[PDB]
This record gives structure tokens, C-alpha cells and sequence, in this order.
DNA sequence: CGCCGGGCCGAGCCGTGC
DNA sequence: ACGGCTCGGCCCGGCG
């Protein structure tokens, strides 16, 4: 199957597993935790998974049978079967079939890895239709956590629901009008108060959807919110229900067309109504004008993006306006997931506000993407104080240069693949001309004049390069290096018009200038200029005439500098002369002809089309296709801290004070009441929160006490009266709430662990399991020792943004070609053996590249993993850490914020970022999407030791971010399906290009460029992908966002502000005002609704009061009672608000309502903060008065 | 020997027509 | 849309 190599790294992954399991075996069977054992099993592929999450056993057999005969689909419709008639066993009544029979479908259906199955389905009960026929039917409960499962679990959960409603033999749901009426205004009412719903459907959709769907979609409550339409019968609830009416919203109705695909595809019958529904919602001219009508015809700007900007977060970019961020397909080293390639320049030149990782907002291909540094692609054009133009395409040169700064001519380029084209079903946008396209051209050319075959980007025979050498008459070595490197290594721009020449191939696009962000008539102003009031000095180059420096007066050139300063054309201003120098004479006189030819302005013409039609070197638009793109949500590579930071899982109660500071408590003599799980030893008798007796050593028993009666009954006893009291009839707790002293517990602890010097340590006030199992203070205090956190589930997580990487360089992650060649890289992705640090390795599937800070704090998680093997368990040390380079070849977990199982990654270096690199399978294995999210990641020691199924809490929801189980090897087939649509080509053919100026969509040429889908089932997954554009560093470039270094509001707006201002294609002016007012305005107006309807509270209690007492004090105390909605907090942002008014130009509707909104404020203090102190001056600039006054 | 004042910590809160 | 913004109390250093 697989060949001797990746067979052999899922060993060594294997290996290195089972040595860490055993040591945590080992340590795990003393008995001082809450089981004998480890509680994460290992899985191997989806049915393992689905059998440990769901089950039932020995499903996992049959699942790999049916999927290997079938299908996925059929496979999930058989086993519902087989669950329905009794393979499985028996269970009992058939509300559990038809639960076990939804639960294992969807879990097989979502390949078993988001815990919509385990926690998004609360109950299925079995409903009568009374108030029509008296029938039965089925009703499906939703709870809280189905609300961040995506859309297509929920559409899949309903279409399995309706499959095993019509497989029980059961009847329709059939709503009176009431139902509807109550869903139409919950459906109106949720997204009023509570959220924004990401969808809006019409009333008449939910009428259909209401009237077309044979189960009953409800639920409990999850918002405190009440309805008008009360007492409907059957449903018990009079508020809202958000897990139903989501579901219904972004479910069957925003994913119509993925549930009738999977209905196709499945055999399913009876939803015609969605198909239906999906049905209904599906002269003398030049040719770049008409291409430019017919691209603003098909493809129209999107405004959706920027629609909201939040003070201090700036927009680099109007819908589809010139001068803003400059298309290219390709697919860098690391992008191509969901991300985009950004030059390092352009980050730092906007003010240091885009960092590696910071998100934005985009426009065209979807919406939310990362940024990556990309060396290869070019930088912004600027414009000087002193009036000169500059092509900043450096990150030296930017640095030198950011002060002088007077405004952004160019933004510059954004890489995006063209599978984010194909997976959003984007129509194909026309392409910018670069020398990707230019070295095919060239190669295409060549063969067809002198029969001689040559490719790029590759290694070519030496006859070949002799003979296309000495036909051209060039050096054959600058002709190997320019066609291996042909992003890099550029010809000069004689050798260029040469080639153009005698090929018979447009100019090379780095001597292009934008010749098409000008009208014909400035163009020919400024011939006429050149031909009169200018000096050229001319050169000569096998026969080829060229321009090598123009000298034009100021006063001469007039107002023609704004149009040089349009085509980007690099000059300088010296005593009064414009100067343009040798690469950029030609650059801008070869295309007119070097003034042989008149340049005359043409109807229906553009100024290519006029260059194109009389000169004889052919040029090609160099930018037509722009993007818009909007900060937001910098990047973060931080720690995990509960809410009130927690260091061990304790309860405290009061005693500790308001940080529950156990050591306080325990230094005080205070004595604390709390709910906790007593341990009792059988031989002689000792009681206490304790898994092991002090005074023999021997595993001690949990006591279950009864509720109201109050008698003690071992686990041994408890057993056999089925855990309920005998002498009563209720059933047994394992808790009761007890006395506690803080002193002795933490006296042992301490000359246990031999720890005593530690301040503080902080616990819980109560803790939310239903065990109330507690943890043991040493590892609390061996936590606070070594200063690291704990989380809800007993482990220590780190979160970072995810950013995706095939290819890297041993120089970038600062590890040697020795230790690579120990971990097993051999080779190089050309097949090369590897002897160097600058040659490009391939990134196996669960290796992954860390950031410092990550590896600062596993440091100490390493150092505190270490103590407890030594302290805690007598065992020798595992990791043997004095620096963060010690941890490669170490495993990890990864796991996301939405699912239930985690997968095994192994570090091999390190970078200076603040973003986790991995495999885009890695980040698919999430089910995640690389366009903003954040993911966890732990030592695989550490959760073994410390994971336990004890301490997750009850309610719906304490089963998310848990490793119930882990897979151990990648299988690219069942990661996701967004994935699936990524490139693997080393670069694009010509006929892509040739096809996007015909405006074709990314269907209709999938088969022409290589995906991943076109790869599934072959060996040759995870061997020979492929890159488009290289970057020299990783991690080049900003680290930090500007925007975490700005304190107060309006510096961060006027900040934002200069950087609009200096952008020229932003229009900051009125524009970025108004929509920023919309973001202080809801402020303001919603601090002063909510001032004069508050609840107050007491400062010494908790106790919040709807009306104020009588006395102003806490009737139960004698604490004093503060407001929740305090005065301050209402005129924050009117100063801000006042000064945007002001200083811009913004429509007199705003104006108004901030003059209004001071007014109101005002005086709505009237009798309570009379003005009674003077002033010595008035006027103090202000708009409101001046206003009224006119 | 008795204050003044900082610096942490922990609470709460963020458009809406009858 | 949610981290950023107001309050209140509680020790800990100087400092005269
Ligand atoms: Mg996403
Ligand atoms: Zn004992
Ligand atoms: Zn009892
Ligand atoms: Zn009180």
C-alpha cells in the first residue's frame, strides 16, 4: 500500500505513543487519582471514533464493511437498520432505538469528531398530534451546544431524524397556526435581542419550512426572554428557544442546497419542497473596454464586509477600487487553506497594524482570511514628502523609508489559491499580468519559432539551453537561472524589448506600468509635454533604441506629475527638474513608440488598446483586478486562564476571600463549609477528601449519603441497594455538604510534596461536576510552584492562531541537518539528498512548528510534568528540559473549541511569530478553517496524568474541549471536505489564464488544475504536493499588532484615522466617520436606555435588587448599594463622538443626533448635578451652540 | 507612628418604532 | 458584539 517511508513515520509515531502511555500506566495503577487507568483511549480511524463516542460496541466492523462496500451515506443508512431491527442488541422501549439510531448516524455522517451527537441532541421523545388526529410522530430536543456545531450538522440531524421517523413506522408533525405564529416571532424576537442570527429568513420561508417538515423542531430555554404567544400546546416553555429555532434558520434553510445534494445522493424521497425551493432561489470598441463593461456587468463590488468598522481597527481598501490590494492566483509555501500572501513592506508601511496572523475581512473569494509574508510578490508604491515616488518592494528599504511617508500610492499584492476560488463557487475574476504567465508565453514561443522545448521551474538539458542560447544570442547560465527562478531573476530592460522583439511576446510586466489607471486625454497632454519641453539622452543595444534619462522643469510639467505619480513611475525632484532615471526611462518611452507616433484619445478606447494598436511592442493590462479587505481580531498566541484564574480544583467556598486563596484560609484558622466527595478507608476507618488513607496507604472507597435521611453507605454496600436508600425511597448522592479545615489538608500536602515556599493558591468556590470528586493539593501546589494554570477538564492548554505549511527551510525553524536526518528527513522535495540548510524539506502530516512563546510555557509544563513524576509517583523524569530546543520530537494534542476528539502532532521547531504552523491536513483534522480560528494545544504526558471524566461538569456542554479520544494516525479521506479543494500544482497551465479573462467560473476547469479530491484513495496522498510562490522567511516581518499598543479610545481613532488619510484608495473622509459613528452612537444610546431601567447590587453581598431600598442600604448588611450602570459609563465616548463630528464632514442626520444625544444627556441630570460652578471662558469651540446660533 | 497614594483584583455593562 | 470601559475595596510602600 504505502510505500517504506510514511509506513515507517506512523511507526516511530506509534512507538514513541506507547512509550509515553506505558510510564503514564504505570504512575495511573497506585490509585491516587480517580480511576486505576488512563481515561483517553486511542483511536485509529472514524469508526473507532464513532464507536467510543457513541457506540454502540462492535460497531465498528460493521461501519468499516458497509463504507468499504457502499458508501459513506448508504453505510449510515444501513447501520440505522441494522440499529432499528436488533443486530446490536436489546435496548428497551423504542424512544431508545430511534436515540441510539439518531445518535450513531450522525456521529457516522460527521465522521465523529464535533460532539453535535454527544451534547447538540438533548432527548428524543415520542409526541401525540391531539389537537388534529391524535397521531404519533417524533420531536427532536435541542440544547445550547448544538448552537455552535455548523450548519451542516444540523441539516443532517434533521434529514436523520425524518429517516428514522419514516423507518419507526411513525406519523407527521402537523402544526396548528398557532405553532407558526409562535415560531415567526421567535424567530423575529431572537434576532431583535439576542443575536444577529449570521441569516434572515422571511416570514413565508419559515410559513414553508413550518408546514414542510415532518418532525417537531423544539427544545428548552435558553434565553430570559418571554413570548406573546403563550400556553401553545404541546410545548412547555414560555420563552425562547435559541437551539430550535437556529437550527431551523442556518440549517434546512441556509444550507438547502448541501441537504438536497446529500438527498440525491442518499435516496431519500419526500423533500420535493426543498428542491423546489432550492430551484426558485437558484460600433468600434477595444477590447480591455468592453472587457472592463463586461466585468462590471457579471461580477459586481460586494459592500458586505465593510458595512461595520469598530474604533481603532482600520479599512485598507474600497469595494473594488483601484490602488488597493492587487489579485494574484498562486499558492505560497505557507498559504492556500483560507489564507492570503502579503508583503512584508505593506505591513509594515500601514502603521505596523498588520502583524503575521492578524485577520481581516475580505471581499471577493469569502470573508475572514490570515496573513502570511511573501517575498516574492511585490510591495506598495509610495510618494515622498520631498515629491519623489518609490517602489518599496523590501522590508529594509521600508524600514529606512516609513518616515517620510506622505501617502500610499499602491497597496500592493494578495496571493490568493485558486481552490478558495473554487470552494466559495467564485466566478474567475480577469488575471493580472506577471511573470508566471510571461515565462509560458516565452517557453510557448520559443518552441513554436525554433522547435526547442524547454519548461520552467524545472532543470532543463544542457542541449536544449545551448541551442535556445545561442539562437538568442545570451549567456546560457543566465538563461538556466531564469528559467529555474523566474519570480527572482529578472532580464534587463534592453534584454526585455529585445525578446519582445524577436519572439513576438508582450513587454515583461516589471517594465509595465499601469497604463490603464489613466484617462487617454492626461496621456496625451503629457506626450505632447514630453515632445516639447524635455531632454532624453538615447543609448543603443543590437540595433535597439532606449531612453536613458528624462529631464522635465516643474513649471513645465504642470499638473502632469499627478499622472506620472498614477502610472507608479519611480522619479525624483531636484532644484525644479523631475527627474526620471535609466530602468524607468524605457519603461515609460518604449511604449509610445519614443515619440515616433502621435498619441491621440479615442472614444471606446483605452490607453493599452491605443499603445497595442499602434506600437509595435505589445503590452498587457498590468493591474485590472482589485480587492477590498478590513481589519479585525489581531492575532494571539496567549495562555488559558479560567475566569477567575485557577490553579487547582478545589472548592473553597468563602473561607479563601474573594480570590479564593486557599493558603489565606488555611493560614487564618478559618473553617469552610463546602459540597465534597468523602473517601472512607474499609480497614480502619479513616474519612476524608482523600483517595488514599494516611495512615496504612490503601485505597479508600467514596461514601453515598441519602438526601434527606442521612445515613453513610460505602460503594461495596451502596452496590447492592442499587444506589438508593433502604430505610427511604430516594436515590443516593455521592456529596453532601461538610466541614472543612483548610490547615491540616494543606500541612499534609505540603511536607508531602516537600513544597512550603509557595504564596498563593488559588481554588474554586464550588465545583460543577455531579461527583464533586476534588483534586489532590499537590498538584496544585506543584502547579503554583512552577506558575502554570489548570482548565475545566484537569489539563494546562495554550491557544494560537493556526496558519497552515507544507514546504519549509531548516534555517527558518533553526534546527540542523543532523538532527532533521535523526528524525527522518532525508531527502528534499526535488529528490536531492539533504546536506544543506537552504534547500526545501516536505512537512510530513502531524509534524507541526511552534511558536516561542508556546515553547516558553511548555518549558515550564515540561518542568512541572517532570516534579510530579519525581515527587508525586517516585518515578524517573521524562522529559529533561533546560531550554525550549529540548522539546523536539516530543508529542502534543490538538484539539478545537467545538469537538470531543483531538489528534497527535510531534514538534520540530520553533519560530518568532505569534501563530501555529502545521499541515493544512492538521488544521482539517480540527475541522477547522485557518481564517481566524484558534485552537488548543497540550503535552500528551501531561493530559494522560491529569485528564479525568470526573471533573467535567453536568450541564449540556461540559463534554466540549475534551479528549475523550485521540487518533494516532491521518487519513486525508475523513479530515473534512473544504480541504479537498486545495492545489498541488508547482504552477498554473495557460490555459487558466487564457480562460479568466473569459469570465469563466472554477467548475467548469476543475480537471485542468490538480486538487487534492483528484489524489483520495491512490498511495500518493501524502507524498508530492506542491507550491507556487516562494518566500525566503516565515516569519519575516511585524509580530504585534499597533492596535494592542494604543491605551485610550481616541488615540486608537485618530490613529486609524491618519492611517485612512494616507491610504489613497480608502476615502477615510466622511466615509470611515460615518461608519465608525455607528459603533459609538449604539453606545451611548444604550448605556442611556439601560440607565434609567438598572437593577441595583451590594457591594458585601451579591444580591441584586430590581427597585432601590428605602433605607440605601443592604437590607440583610450593612454594606452600602452601588449602581450597575454607573454615570461615567454613559459619556465615555461623546468626547470622541463630538470630535468626529467635528473635524469631518458627515451627513447633518448624525450631527444631529450627537448634538441630541449631549442635550439628552444633559438634561436629564437636571435636579440632580445642578451647574453651580462659573467658568472664567466660554466658547471653547465647540459645534453644538454654533449650530443652534445658525 | 500615622497617613496618601498607587497598583492590583474582582463586580458589572455595551442602537430598537406600540 | 465582546473585549474594553467604569466603579469599589484592600494591602504595601514611602514619607514626613
Ligand atoms: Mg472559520
Ligand atoms: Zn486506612
Ligand atoms: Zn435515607
Ligand atoms: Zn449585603
Amino acid at each position: 500500500e504505502l510505500p517504506k517511508e510514511m509506513e515507517e513515520y506512523f511507526e516511530m509515531l506509534q512507538r514513541e505513543i506507547d512509550k509515553a502511555y506505558e510510564i503514564a500506566k504505570k504512575a495511573r495503577a497506585q490509585g491516587k487519582d480517580p480511576s486505576l487507568d488512563v481515561e483517553i483511549p486511542q483511536a485509529t480511524d472514524m469508526a473507532g471514533r464513532v464507536e467510543s463516542l457513541v457506540g454502540p460496541p462492535g460497531v465498528a466492523k460493521r461501519i468499516r464493511e458497509l463504507v468499504k462496500e457502499y458508501g459513506k451515506e448508504i453505510a449510515a443508512l444501513k447501520i440505522v437498520d441494522e440499529i432499528i431491527e436488533g443486530k446490536f442488541g436489546d435496548l428497551g422501549s423504542r424512544e431508545k432505538y430511534a436515540e441510539q439510531a439518531v445518535r450513531t448516524a450522525l456521529a457516522i455522517l460527521t465522521e465523529g469528531i464535533v460532539s453535535a451527537p454527544i451534547e447538540g441532541i438533548a432527548n428524543v421523545k415520542i409526541k401525540r398530534n391531539t389537537w388534529a388526529d391524535n397521531s404519533e410522530y417524533l420531536a427532536l430536543y435541542y440544547a445550547g451546544p448544538i448552537r455552535s456545531s455548523g450548519g451542516t450538522a444540523q441539516a443532517l440531524s434533521v434529514l436523520v431524524g425524518d429517516y428514522v421517523r419514516r423507518k419507526l413506522g411513525l406519523d407527521r408533525f402537523k402544526p396548528s397556526e398557532k405553532h407558526i405564529e409562535r415560531m415567526v416571532e421567535e424567530v423575529d424576537l431572537y434576532h431583535r435581542a439576542v443575536t444577529r442570527l449570521q441569516y434572515h429568513p422571511s416570514p413565508e420561508e419559515v410559513r414553508l419550512a413550518m408546514r414542510n417538515i415532518p418532525i417537531e423542531i423544539t427544545g428548552e430555554a435558553t434565553d430570559d426572554v418571554e413570548v406573546s404567544h403563550r400556553d401553545v400546546p404541546g410545548v412547555e416553555t414560555n420563552q425562547l428557544r435559541g437551539g430550535a429555532i437556529l437550527v431551523l434558520a442556518e440549517g434546512v434553510l441556509q444550507k438547502a442546497k448541501k441537504l438536497v445534494k446529500y438527498i440525491d445522493k442518499m435516496g431519500i424521497e419526500g423533500w420535493e419542497w426543498l428542491k423546489e425551493f432550492v430551484e426558485a432561489k437558484e460600433v468600434d470598441m477595444g477590447f480591455y473596454y468592453s472587457l472592463y463593461q463586461k466585468f462590471k456587468e457579471e461580477i459586481a463590488p460586494s459592500d458586505k464586509y465593510a458595512k461595520e468598522v469598530i474604533g481603532g481597527r482600520p479599512l485598507f481598501s474600497d469595494p473594488s477600487k483601484p490602488g488597493g490590494f492587487r489579485l494574484r492566483y498562486g499558492r505560497s509555501r505557507a498559504s492556500g487553506f483560507a489564507t492570503w500572501g502579503i508583503n512584508p513592506a505593506t505591513m509594515i508601511l500601514v502603521d505596523e497594524f498588520l502583524a503575521i496572523g492578524t485577520q481581516l475581512k475580505t471581499e471577493r473569494p469569502g470573508k475572514g482570511a490570515v496573513v502570511t509574508p511573501v517575498t516574492t510578490i511585490e510591495g506598495p508604491i509610495v510618494k515622498l514628502k520631498d515629491g519623489s515616488v518609490l517602489r518599496v518592494d523590501d522590508y529594509n528599504l521600508a524600514l529606512k523609508v516609513r518616515e517620510d511617508v506622505e501617502e500610499i500610492l499602491y497597496l500592493g499584492d494578495a496571493v490568493i489559491a485558486f481552490g478558495d476560488f473554487v470552494e466559495n463557487n467564485q466566478t474567475l475574476l480577469p488575471a493580472n499580468y506577471c511573470e508566471e504567465w510571461w515565462i509560458l508565453e516565452f517557453v510557448k514561443a520559443l518552441k513554436e519559432i525554433y522547435e526547442v522545448h524547454l519548461e520552467p521551474f524545472t532543470e532543463n538539458e544542457e542541449e536544449s539551453i545551448e541551442e535556445a542560447s545561442d539562437y538568442l544570442e545570451i549567456d546560457p547560465e543566465f538563461l538556466k537561472e531564469m528559467l529555474r527562478d523566474p519570480l527572482r531573476v529578472k532580464p534587463p530592460v534592453e534584454l526585455a524589448i529585445h525578446f519582445s522583439e524577436v519572439l513576438g511576446i508582450p513587454l515583461h510586466p516589471y517594465y509595465t506600468l499601469y497604463w490603464n489607471s489613466v484617462e487617454p486625454k492626461d496621456v496625451e497632454k503629457l506626450w505632447r509635454l514630453l515632445k516639447n519641453y524635455a531632454e532624453i539622452e538615447w543609448s543603443n543595444f543590437r540595433g535597439i533604441k532606449f531612453a536613458k534619462k528624462i529631464v522635465i522643469s516643474q513649471e513645465k510639467l504642470g499638473d502632469s506629475k499627478r499622472t506620472l505619480e498614477l502610472l507608479g513611475l519611480p522619479h525624483t525632484v531636484r532644484d525644479g527638474n523631475v527627474i526620471v532615471d535609466y530602468p524607468w526611462a524605457a519603461a515609460l518611452l518604449t511604449p509610445l513608440g519614443n515619440l515616433n507616433w502621435e498619441f491621440m484619445a479615442k472614444p471606446l478606447y483605452a490607453t493599452i488598446d491605443i499603445i497595442n494598436e499602434n506600437n509595435e511592442i505589445k503590452l498587457r493590462d498590468r493591474g485590472i483586478s482589485w480587492i477590498g479587505a478590513r481589519m479585525g481580531r489581531p492575532e494571539k498566541a496567549k495562555e488559558r486562564k479560567m475566569k477567575p484564574p485557577v490553579q487547582v480544583l478545589f472548592p473553597i467556598g468563602l473561607a479563601g476571600g474573594s480570590s479564593r486563596d486557599i493558603k489565606k484560609a488555611a493560614e487564618e484558622g478559618k473553617v469552610a463549609e463546602v459540597e465534597i466527595a468523602f473517601f472512607k478507608c474499609p480497614k480502619c476507618g479513616h474519612v476524608g477528601p482523600e483517595h488514599l488513607c494516611p495512615n496504612c496507604g490503601t485505597r479508600k472507597e467514596l461514601l453515598w449519603v441519602c438526601p434527606r435521611c442521612n445515613a453513610e453507605y460505602p460503594e461495596s454496600q451502596a452496590e447492592g441497594y442499587n444506589y438508593t436508600c433502604p430505610k427511604c425511597n430516594v436515590k443516593l448522592r455521592p456529596y453532601a455538604k461538610r466541614k472543612i479545615r483548610p490547615s491540616e489538608l494543606l500541612n499534609r500536602a505540603m511536607e508531602n510534596v516537600k513544597v512550603y515556599g509557595v504564596d498563593k493558591l488559588k481554588g474554586v468556590m464550588g465545583m460543577t461536576s455531579g461527583w464533586k470528586m476534588p483534586e489532590p493539593l499537590e498538584k496544585g501546589l506543584l502547579r503554583a510552584k512552577n506558575d502554570v494554570y489548570v482548565f475545566k477538564d484537569g489539563t494546562i492548554r495554550f491557544d494560537a492562531t493556526d496558519a497552515p505549511i507544507t514546504h519549509f527551510r531548516p534555517r527558518e525553524i533553526g534546527v540542523s541537518v543532523e538532527k532533521l536526518r535523526e528524525l527522518g528527513y532525508t531527502h528534499d522535495f526535488e529528490g536531492k539528498p539533504l546536506v544543506s540548510e537552504d534547500q526545501i524539506v516536505e512537512l510530513k502530516p502531524q509534524d507541526i512548528i511552534l511558536s516561542k512563546e508556546a515553547g516558553r510555557y511548555l518549558l515550564k509544563v515540561a518542568k512541572f510534568v517532570d516534579d510530579l513524576l519525581e515527587k508525586f509517583y517516585g518515578l524517573p523524569r521524562f522529559y529533561n528540559a533546560e531550554k525550549m530546543e529540548d522539546l523536539i520530537g516530543h508529542l502534543v494534542i490538538g484539539l478545537a473549541p467545538h469537538t470531543s476528539a483531538g489528534i497527535v502532532g510531534r514538534i520540530i521547531g520553533f519560530v518568532d511569530a505569534l501563530v501555529g504552523y502545521a499541515h493544512p491536513y492538521f488544521h482539517a483534522a480540527k475541522r477547522r478553517n485557518c481564517d481566524g480560528d484558534e485552537d488548543a494545544v497540550m503535552l500528551l504526558l501531561d493530559a494522560l496524568l491529569n485528564f479525568s471524566r470526573y471533573y467535567l461538569p453536568e450541564k449540556r456542554g461540559g463534554k466540549m474541549d475534551a479528549p475523550l479520544v485521540i487518533t494516532t494516525r491521518l487519513d486525508p479521506r475523513e479530515v473534512d471536505s473544504e480541504v479537498h479543494n486545495m492545489d498541488i500544482v508547482r504552477y498554473y497551465p495557460l490555459e487558466f489564464y487564457e480562460a479568466t479573462y473569459e469570465l469563466k467560473s472554477p467548475k467548469e476547469l476543475v480537471g485542468v488544475i490538480e486538487r487534492v479530491e483528484d489524489r483520495l484513495g491512490k498511495p500518493e496522498m501524502y507524498y508530492g504536493l506542491k507550491f507556487t510562490h516562494d518566500t525566503d522567511d516565515i516569519a519575516l516581518g511585524p509580530k504585534m499588532s499597533l492596535y494592542k499598543q494604543l491605551g485610550d479610545m481616541e488615540e486608537k481613532v485618530r490613529r486609524q484615522l491618519e492611517v485612512a488619510k494616507r491610504i489613497r484608495a480608502v476615502d477615510e473622509h466622511g466615509v470611515a466617520e460615518k461608519i465608525l459613528n455607528s459603533h459609538l452612537i449604539p453606545d451611548l444610546r444604550g448605556n442611556l436606555r439601560s440607565f434609567t431601567r438598572q437593577e441595583f447590587r451590594c457591594v458585601k453581598c451579591n444580591t441584586k435588587f430590581r427597585r432601590p431600598p428605602l433605607n440605601g442600604k443592604c437590607p440583610v448588611c450593612g454594606g452600602k448599594i452601588v449602581l450597575t450602570v454607573s454615570k461615567g459609563a454613559i459619556e465615555k465616548y461623546l468626547g470622541t463622538a463630538k470630535m468626529l463630528v467635528t473635524e469631518y464632514n458627515v451627513k447633518n442626520y448624525t450631527r444631529q443626533r450627537i448634538c441630541l444625544t449631549e442635550r439628552d444627556i444633559d438634561s436629564l441630570f437636571e435636579n440632580v448635578f445642578p451647574e453651580t460652578q462659573l467658568t472664567l471662558i466660554v466658547n471653547p469651540n465647540d459645534i453644538c451652540q454654533r449650530l443652534v446660533m445658525a
